[PDB]
């Protein structure tokens, strides 16, 4: 209910189990492992939403016993996109989970990220963007946030996660605790790589 | 030479560039590349999966084809199984190549550890224990019925994603770097992603 | 009331605040920076522990607001050596807190130490050690596991600290999820630096 | 070069070796050595600040004595207050010398760290801001009435320890590696341990 999917092949199913933690069942992932999610809403409350990333069932650390999800045919993903598409900000007050093969997650929210005690299990990297993907040919080739004066804001109960934390935004405020193994943080208007590695970037004149 | 795959269907093809590339096996439909072999030791120069769909830069082993086993999908988990009675020794670095997927390596007689470390997996595990199947499904793993041990020498392990140490017993002489750490030591068994299921006690 | 001081001279003050969480005024520090503690028993419940580290009143995470440490003469703890010289091993089975300047924290107990939920809270470095700090001319050398076999073992709810962790013991077991940005762990009978450098060792002929 | 220290009971002593070296002032019953500055850069050769009661060996100077400004006991809390008009550029590695401390950089002109971090640091922060005094005892810090910015550059920021990172602005283009991190931005004052206590906003 936080998490509303995209109408079209890139929106996910969303459901909720006991407690009200989310479940996101993500899109088909291509070749190369990106599952590409689309949404008009993307709010994690402090129930806490799981990305159900499993060819098996098994049991989840938020959501409980899990089926596989049957968007998935033979592959899971590596690196989980989460990209809104409407005018909508992301609140993200509780952990999100990755349940079954772990992967990298993104959500990018051109609108503007406030993540206030929120946070990632079983992630290898997670990334908060204040931006766009940047596509070409169908492919994924980065990330922007050119022409954007949005903000990313870590509230008071700060931001929990594990390994390489990316924080990128025209502007990032701040109020607590960013717990990670590394932090790269990148402000101002900028495109990047796949990698988080800085291309280009815009300057006033 | 430090890793030989066993004879059959699930012996990856391996070679040298003294670096060593292993093309696993097709992964099969719940995402896992069974990968057996007589011998699994990593030495100085590394080790890589060849976890690719198109040729590319590896890290530790120049530019690499991709892997032609591999039939359009990548493998989600890489699962790699020692079959002999040969402990394996882990001295140098294990990358996977091409697409990021979990790693996991299982030698119920024993794995070392020193200097080692893994590239580009999501989450790698080494296992002193077997792999339970159940309808040639993975099942989880089994440290039951064993003593034998995982040493983690001077020069320690290293990796930027999470890791899962799991043995009879554990034996430390270093120091360990990873995104997040499980270990657990005993006879037991695990599931997928090592919940204790049971263990095992004597009378 | 889980955390006793020895008699004499090291036995730091030991108090209890709503919830139970115990509050202990270390013992006044050498001019090195050490504060040699010593306990009949030192064991943290769910409530935690608060080692009062205070040149001035504040607040404190666990424990609410306290006064200043009245052992501590102008400089605080850099280290806060924590030695249990009785027989009675360790239960730590919640949050240990230095409170006032950020310090060192070592707990030797040469019966064994559990940590099961247990974890360090504004501490640079922290260290469990199964075995017993080693003096000379009345300064610590460093650490001995030297003819013991006792057993230092996390439980199913796992530690967790920031920065660096040595788990330093005979023997090591684990059940569980080990948090902190390096862990150096030695097992076996072995003598030690102050760093935790091994210096020599005792194996079975 | 870097280091200036300002002219009164409060400025350290400052030499080279051309990392430098600051024989930090006497701290007070409250463990605190207040130090100022009409100038706080350092450069790629680092800096060290002088916490040691007996000689020995720093990793960024060599061969270092005590400092004598220590009367038998070394500091708690190093506090380097930058009280000119100059902003802080920090391009090296600051180490203390000695007993481990806490460090504090305060700049309310603003602070860059390209490449910079502190060693043998307990906990470090870095405070684009003033300290509050009452009484002579240290009470907390100001970025109240301040637009200034903490930018962190492309070669980052490396400590083990703590840190704390406090400015009206942040600005960043690289990578943060520390123990745990902090950071608070907006017109604040703080308590001694980076408790909010109030805010300014405008009307």
């Amino acid at each position: 209910n936080g998490i509303v999917p995209d109408a079209g092949h890139q929106g996910p199913d969303v459901s909720a189990v006991n407690g009200g933690t989310q479940v996101i069942n993500i899109v088909t992932p291509n070749n190369e492992g990106i599952s590409h999610n689309q949404y008009q809403d993307f709010n994690v409350g402090k129930p806490g939403a799981v990305f159900n990333n499993a060819l098996e069932a098994g049991q989840s650390q938020l959501a409980g016993h899990l089926n596989a999800n049957s968007n998935l045919n033979g592959q899971a993903a590596s690196l989980i996109l989460n990209e809104v598409v409407s005018r909508n900000p992301s609140f993200l007050l509780g952990q999100a989970e990755v349940f079954g093969i772990a992967a990298e997650a993104v959500l990018s929210n051109p609108n503007g990220i406030t993540c206030d005690g929120c946070g990632f299990i079983n992630t290898s990297r997670s990334s908060l963007v204040v931006g766009n993907p940047l596509f070409e040919n169908g492919q994924l080739k980065g990330y922007s946030t050119l022409n954007n004066t949005n903000l990313l804001s870590l509230g008071k109960n700060g931001l929990n996660t594990t390994g390489l934390l990316d924080l990128i935004a025209p502007r990032i405020d701040s109020r607590g605790k960013i717990t990670a193994a590394e932090i790269s943080a990148f402000t101002g208007q900028n495109t990047f790589s796949q990698h988080f590695d800085i291309l280009s970037s815009q300057k006033p004149v």
